[PDB]
DNA sequence: CTAGCG
DNA sequence: ATCCCACAACGCTAG
RNA sequence: GAGGGUGCUUGUACACCCAUAGGGUGAGGUUAAGAAUUACACUCACUAAGUGUGAACAACACAUACAACUUGUGGGAUA
């Protein structure tokens, strides 16, 4: 049977339920001491993963040998005195214990060798680099750190103990959103994956990972929505006698030139703002520019995707077709206008996952 | 106390000072596999020394500091792949690692892997018969007994010069690269170049001025600097202005009765800060402007009337004013006289 | 409830 | 200082 | 007055404050000067912001309309 589940990550606000600003200026310390650990961690385990092939690199340069990285105890050209992702979970281990627990290590590291091993083509060629984690990694979790979830009526949120922190969720103004997918969630009704934690500014964030169910629509497969990148306006979808325009050219375009001409002038003001004290501050109005135009842009990309799928499900379009642009039978560059191609700014991401889980079958042209 | 000598790089392009095309395309198929040897060997000697350096961490493993990794990729490339490069290639990565030891223990940084692009290093004994040809009307040199002539085309850049200084001897060269990118040879070169002790030239004019939407502008020579703008001069300005006017609307219809300094004191902090950041804002130009002053060596330095009468002038405020404005001429002065330029009003 | 291994 | 493309999001058993 | 903070995360408007925040500082390293001190587009860090009860810079309670809500880790491609 076919996977019928998509892994989607919802955002959800926990605080630490204590009452002192001690005791939370305590675990907030904890886990930001957790947070290093884990990037040290995950910067081991993918040099570690580097250096054993590297070795079994050399051995077969120097004499021709066909070693293969695995237990020696159970394969003879093994090199390896245990399994490759217990050895490296093992140094980890020893390097990291007790400081933060153990589960995060065996999450992390399982998330990274099952990347190597498909980098590992690459990386014998040549053309890909070494991760260096991030220092603002958020750092994974598993199931068997969330324990003693209850809904508390007294205080009005979703309770449970992260690794003997107690924690309520703050999910404020959302009874109908997640405050469903929590409780579906005490109740063994919806699973969990493997989640992570973010920490920006004194602020938690829970990034859990569910597996949504694909969602039941009348579908026609017959009917077909042809979408046409008209790249003047962000999306014009044809279906039938239906007419759908989503996005307009001021509403994306001059709104974020707008934001570029702000970044630019804080680009420009920032070589006699405050200076002498790193590269850090002179930026400082610039870096908050970092990330407004790519917020902007992917709430655009979602609004449009969400239209076009809202287009095609009320339309009962079974297929979507993206019609790209191939302008006049391949003809030559046009001057310009707004949103280039298919794939911009993830949008053929989007569009693939939102339509899968819709189940509209989708066809690149 | 950092060294006396500076080290510069600049990326030239280089040709192969062959006659039949098919003698290019073998010496050039036998670059890129000096380049894919020079990865291998990289790469193993860097993972290596990793491992010599983390013994008791590599406990999963079944059953000088050159010599070892040298002699191990000499044996592997000897013949094919010269000698000189890779003992180049093997200190710069022994003291690659050793500079980043500490971070590498720690685990603040992966180990850094090469690739198929990395350009691969040579000394000063790779390169032989550096020599400015006229004949050939570019720079030729035997590079490991190859012709090579390099491709400056028409470059007014700073590449001629620091060539003519290299093989004149004016400049000393450093263990350099070799890229090729695109089925083009480009040598990546570090030129040593002592610090001259730059002394002011009176011979040179320093022209200096204002203007009306470039705060500060300047001339000497060919080389021309803008200090500052119209907006990001005018922006803290502005905002302490509309802060200012805010806090007084806020202050009239706020409580009364408890003293007109508890009232007016956020008004005269406005006022001092932005007297003070006008007076700081005329000195980082000032600083600015003496740095480019003495860049180019420049020891007269002339400031510009350029008023005029009517014109187009008498309706636009000419940012900065004039020489009358908050002790532009003062400051200016002091740091000429601290720093011995001459400073001529004009 | 944690840690260990494939 | 702009912009693609890839992979993950375990699962069981023992003290 | 741009920009923010609180109103679950995101965008838009919306009250309320903060706001010279493109600012105010701290520490580490480097430098110049006889000194005060200056400099670092060098490194890292701190700091402002809703109403009520509440002695409280403790805690709790309350806090708008629309639409969005699959995110994270990494790499390759523009100085």
């Amino acid at each position: 049977m076919g996977k019928s589940t998509l892994k989607h990550t919802r955002k959800i606000q926990i605080l630490i339920d204590l009452p002192t600003k001690d005791e939370k200026k305590e675990v907030m310390d904890m886990m930001y001491q957790w947070r290093d650990r884990c990037f040290r961690a995950a910067n081991i385990i993918v040099t570690h993963l580097y250096v054993q092939e590297m070795i079994k690199d050399f051995f077969y340069l120097s004499e021709g040998i066909k070693y293969k990285l695995a237990d020696e105890k159970k394969d003879e050209k093994g090199i390896l005195q245990r399994s490759r992702m217990n050895t490296t979970y093992r140094v980890v281990s020893d390097r990291f214990k007790g400081e933060m627990p153990t589960n995060i290590l065996s999450t992390l590291n399982h998330g990274l060798i099952s990347s190597f091993n498909k980098n590992r083509v690459q990386y014998w060629k040549g053309e890909r680099s070494l991760p260096n984690f991030k220092k603002d990694m958020a750092f994974p979790f598993g199931l068997q750190g969330i324990s003693r979830l209850v809904y508390d009526e007294e205080k009005k949120a979703f309770c449970f103990r992260l690794y003997r922190v107690p924690f309520k969720t703050y999910l404020g103004k959302d009874f109908t959103d997640k405050r469903m997918l929590l409780e579906r969630l005490v109740k063994g009704d919806v699973k969990l994956c493997a989640s992570n934690i973010q920490l920006n500014g004194g602020k938690i964030f829970w990034l859990a990972v569910f597996e949504i169910e694909k969602e039941k629509h009348s579908l026609k497969p017959e009917v077909i929505a042809e979408a046409s990148l008209s790249l003047e306006y962000p999306i014009v979808v044809k279906t039938g006698k239906n007419r759908l325009t989503i996005g307009t050219k001021e509403e994306f375009l001059y709104r974020r030139l707008a934001i570029q001409a702000a970044r630019r002038r804080t680009q420009v003001g920032a070589t006699y703002s405050r200076s002498g004290k790193g590269k850090k501050r002179k930026l400082k109005a610039v870096d908050k520019y970092h990330k407004t135009e790519s917020n902007y842009v992917a709430h655009r990309i979602h609004v449009y995707s969400r239209k076009l799928i809202d287009f095609c499900i009320k339309h009962q379009a079974g297929t979507l077709i993206l019609m790209n642009q191939e302008d006049k039978v391949g003809i030559a560059k046009e001057e310009e206008f707004v949103l280039r191609n298919w794939s911009y700014y993830e949008l053929m991401t989007k569009i693939k996952y939102k339509a899968e889980k819709a189940g509209i079958e989708l066809i690149i042209g």
